[PDB]
């Protein structure tokens, strides 16, 4: 029951005290991170630290996420390294994802269940998760191409679980932190599972205050934005894929459509070229 | 009010040999990113160590005094004599920097954060431009190595050692305490002078041992070996009787260079952590009948 195992991983991630020492591998290279999580006063407490170079820090205290290099904002979880699929509602996903068992294997000196998370309609990237058989915490996570090429890799190098909370986190618990629309277009085609999260109109940083209209879509796991703005003679069709960011611009009619998010290029384009106007 | 680079390096060496610690590190090279764990302690005025491969089959290597035991996937384990576990730590760590200094330069490149620690950054370069070099990041408190790169003469990195998490001075683990008293696999099993010597060696190198060994051939063809080291890098000069099938060739993989040259009736093959150019220069400077 992979579905159940994945739900358990999510739950372990949200409710245990733990420290993960892990590396993030992608085209940029091998980055060294530390994540600490705890529960204190029935409230989440977390720290993501960049280990090498300048001291980039991010902390979570309840729904306050404070960033450091010096602000804070609201959110239910730290984003985009610590594998956002760890905070995924897998019950929400099951109708349109397959969870596939690929057996057990040693990662980080632990026996792990290995599970593929694939969207049924062949439309998105996929994950494969190695989870600790005891703690249920994620030991390794690969983000994969539709062609099986790896875009991003999360690998735990050392960890501990169930220990009492660091002086750091014990401090952070009390320490004071920094604290801080209707469109004329819709997408006619979205991959099975996606639904709108928010809409916004934003003035572009240009001499004309030219609006850009954005819809944020998510399927509980992957997310992207559809951005529309009035076309100019300098607007062009183009595709850029780096890692998990695809930027797909297409010009249709008098509009500049740009899709930004975790999507195979093909899918982004298919969305772009299915927006109905008027 | 900060020490010369050589004093720092000596400190790191000392820290490595006398502290109890655990390094969780990755070694990066053309193979990929491999995840290792190294534990070191001293118990009964004796070294105690464990190198564990963290992913896949459970490859383990352990040190107890001067015995090194090798544990493997579905294999009978064995023990050898050795002063330290190899392919663990970069060899750089066991180095005697007092010894190296007449022929190496130790160059400060400042301080930087590795593994949430302020580190001194130091290049270790051989003065005669003859070898690969290292750059070390060393924890400013513990003195332990936090990162180590081995570099081409062109600055390309051949191998990288990076600690991801570590602890120091913490109690010797009950796993390690078990090892001290554990049953180790039984220890598993020539002294001569030759007619040839290398006339050119990089500044610093000196002979470690000599041996004559019968090759695994129908004729019991001897092969004569001199092991050289400079305290950091090491190589062997191997001579054997040339055959019609003996050819000049160079193979460099990572930090193994195999350089064969045939001069006169001899097949000379140099094996070790040396730039190809240097290996060849040694091979083609052996005299015979000295
Ligand atoms: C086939 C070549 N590219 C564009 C990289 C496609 C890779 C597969 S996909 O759809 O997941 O991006
Ligand atoms: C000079 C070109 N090659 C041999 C490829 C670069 C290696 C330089 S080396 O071996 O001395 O570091």
């Amino acid at each position: 029951a992979s579905g159940a195992l994945l739900q358990q991983m999510n739950l372990a991630s949200q409710s245990l005290n733990y420290e993960l020492s892990f590396i993030s591998i992608n085209k940029q290279g091998v980055e060294s991170l530390r994540y600490r999580h705890a529960r204190l006063d029935n409230r989440p407490l977390a720290q993501l630290l960049q280990m090498d170079g300048p001291r980039r820090e991010v902390v979570q205290r309840g729904n306050e996420i404070s960033y450091f290099e010096p602000f804070t904002l609201n959110g239910d979880y730290i984003v985009d390294s610590l594998p956002s699929l760890i905070y995924t509602d897998f019950k929400r996903l099951s109708p349109y994802y397959d969870f596939i068992s690929v057996g057990r294997t040693r990662i980080a000196d632990r026996l792990c269940e290995v599970i593929r998370v694939v969207a049924r309609d062949g439309t998105r990237y996929s994950y494969i998760v190695w989870m600790d058989t005891e703690s249920k915490l994620p030991m390794r996570v690969d983000l994969l191409d539709r062609d099986g090429e790896t875009l991003e890799q999360f690998r735990v190098i050392a960890f501990n679980v169930n220990q009492d909370i660091s002086s750091s986190m014990q401090t952070l618990a009390k320490a004071n932190l920094p604290p801080l629309a209707k469109f004329s277009w819709t997408p006619t085609w979205l991959p099975q599972g996606f639904s709108e999260v928010s809409s916004s109109r934003r003035p572009l940083p240009t001499m004309d205050n030219m609006p850009i209209e954005s819809r944020l879509y998510s399927d509980g796991l992957f997310s992207f934005s559809v951005n529309v703005n009035r076309a100019t003679p300098s607007s062009t069709d183009q595709m850029l894929r780096t890692g998990r960011r695809t930027v797909s611009t297409s010009v249709r009619d008098n509009a500049e459509i740009t899709i930004v998010g975790e999507l195979p290029p093909q899918t982004a384009k298919r969305i772009a070229e299915n927006i109905k106007f008027g």
